[PDB]
């Protein structure tokens, strides 16, 4: 209504109903109907105004297994996120909890729903630039969604922006990018194929014995992930062709689509 841009949601349509822990989120429902999750940004956290007009773009970018962003409060602080609630969580928390008994079926179904989000954002030439299980989400049926989609591009703690800082996500970098910086599609396909071996090794950290310091010595010498017990030599392949040195030479994420169904109608 009057006064709330296309992509400004207005705080007062919400209802919140559940702490989902941390900025922090919470569950709740938008014009009383309409489950939602909503991520209070911490004061200082981020590029607020390059965060927002990004959001006008991200507004744009719908897909099914892409967590939906519905909007941001900015008339206020902190600024709220409202988007798709997705109930079972964190990937990466989902992943570790044993109790799911999961069947390999089950975890190249989680492998597809990501490939597809990623297809879908490599044919809109959108970088996702920190894709990782724990940057991923879980509805209530299962479903694997992406989330944070570019986010990293907003952050203002430097610990997080280069391979300099602290909290850099080393273990899902390829050489070019530890090396160089140079980000690409390709960056997006090799963190995706470390996405791969975490799903099959149920959450473990890559190169868990490993120093991220080490980490990067080990990817510049040429050597990489081995391969999780509950991956076929199949699946295997489809992850270890992600890691290519030559960036060039790495697939895209419509390659990694076929071969992903393939390995489904094969086993
Ligand atoms: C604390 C606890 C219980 C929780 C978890 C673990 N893991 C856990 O799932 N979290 C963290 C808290 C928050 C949660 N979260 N975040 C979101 C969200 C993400 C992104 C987002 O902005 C976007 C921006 C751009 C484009 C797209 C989205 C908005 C969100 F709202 C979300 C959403 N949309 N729906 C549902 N949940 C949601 C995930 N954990 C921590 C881990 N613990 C393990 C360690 O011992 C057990 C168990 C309990």
């Amino acid at each position: 209504g009057l006064g709330y841009g296309s992509w400004e949601i207005d705080p007062k349509d919400l209802t919140f109903l559940k702490e989902l822990g941390t900025g922090v989120v919470k569950y709740g429902k938008w014009r009383g109907q309409y489950d939602v999750a909503i991520k209070m940004i911490k004061e200082g956290s981020m590029s607020e105004d390059e965060f927002i007009e990004e959001a006008k773009v991200m507004m744009n970018l719908s897909h099914e297994k892409l967590v939906q962003l519905y909007g941001v409060c900015t008339k206020q602080r902190p600024i709220f996120i409202i988007t798709e609630y997705m109930a079972n969580g964190c990937l990466l928390n989902y992943l570790r909890e044993m109790r799911h008994r999961f069947q390999t079926q089950q975890l190249l179904e989680m492998c597809k729903d990501v490939c597809e989000a990623m297809e879908y954002l490599e044919s809109k030439q959108f970088l996702h630039r920190d894709l990782a299980a724990r940057n991923c989400l879980v509805n209530d049926q299962g479903v694997v969604k992406v989330s944070d989609f570019g986010l990293s591009r907003y952050v203002l703690d430097d610990e997080y922006t280069s391979s300099v800082g602290s909290k850099f996500p080393v273990r899902w970098s390829p050489p070019e990018v530890l090396m160089y910086s140079k980000f690409s599609s390709k960056s997006d396909i090799w963190a995706f194929g470390v996405l791969m071996w975490e799903i099959y090794s149920l959450g473990k950290m890559p190169y868990e014995r490993f120093t991220n310091s080490e980490t990067a010595e080990h990817i510049a010498q040429g050597l990489r992930l081995y391969r999780p017990h509950l991956a076929s030599e199949k699946v295997y392949t489809i992850m270890y062709s992600c890691w290519h040195e030559k960036a060039d030479e790495r697939p895209t994420f419509k390659i990694l689509l076929s071969n992903i169904l393939d390995v489904m109608d094969e086993e």
